[PDB]
């Protein structure tokens, strides 16, 4: 979905407000190949640390679901930029599914992640995400075997994301296995979520065949601490991992 290079900015709708969550991705557009929006969840449990704080901060302040799509709607009147809704199950399921996805769509979404799909509604999700013009982006961590892997890809149609738990201040072997495996299966794009926090990280993944690099708990840090004045020191964490 998006150019490779790319640097893929991950934010937590309504973290603090979702106005300026809007701020935050018009401030960053310019240096995004692509974007991930995420919706907070009451058990962030698949996140580290940072992110889930984030969630927290969100629903504290009182995040509302469809907040997320006048976050997106708004975007929209000033971005192309593909956009990825991130999120848990529960909150689709609870919506109904075809639902959700549609409003997601309408909005100017172009591809979904639910990070804890359960195996069970897999195919289900796929087929209706196909019909409403959603692409897919699924998820797999360090511990995801190479079997599993081409499942993925086969069903992916978004680009698969690659996450390591791990945290680091370097990059675990393992998630560089992680991606070198990837790589070796995957005829879908990859991007890579491994917590960079600093300019050799991007520059390394890129080289080792990361499509993209996704930058979350580095610009959500920035957030928990200046909340809405988080914009300026923003542009320039994304300026300094992009080497500008």
């Amino acid at each position: 979905m998006f150019k490779d290079g790319s640097l893929i900015p991950y934010l937590t709708a309504g973290d603090p407000d979702k106005q300026s969550t809007l701020n935050f991705l018009l401030a960053l557009d310019e240096y995004a190949g692509a974007i991930e929006l995420g919706i907070p969840f009451s058990d962030p449990i698949a996140d580290g640390k940072t992110i889930q704080e984030s969630h927290y901060r969100a629903l504290k302040n009182g995040f509302k679901l469809r907040e997320a799509f006048w976050i997106v709607k708004e975007f929209r009147r000033h971005s192309s930029t593909p956009i990825v809704l991130m999120t848990y199950y529960n909150p689709i399921y609870r919506a109904g599914v075809r639902n959700f996805l549609a409003a997601a769509k309408a909005s100017g979404v172009d591809g979904i992640l639910v990070v804890d799909l359960p195996v069970f509604h897999a195919k289900e999700f796929t087929e209706i995400a196909r019909e409403e013009g959603i692409k897919t982006v699924f998820l797999a961590a360090p511990n995801t075997p190479d079997e599993r892997l081409k499942v993925i890809d086969d069903m992916t149609t978004g680009f698969v994301y690659l996450v390591s738990l791990y945290g680091t201040e370097e990059i675990p072997k393992t998630a560089y296995d992680l991606l070198r495996r990837a790589k070796r299966i995957c005829r879908n794009k990859v991007a890579v979520g491994f917590g960079v926090s600093k300019r050799e990280h991007v520059v390394s993944l890129l080289k080792e065949g990361a499509n993209g690099v996704v930058v979350g708990s580095a610009l959500v840090k920035i957030i928990g601490e200046k909340g809405r004045e988080a914009t300026e020191f923003l542009k320039k964490k994304v300026e300094e991992l992009l080497g500008i």
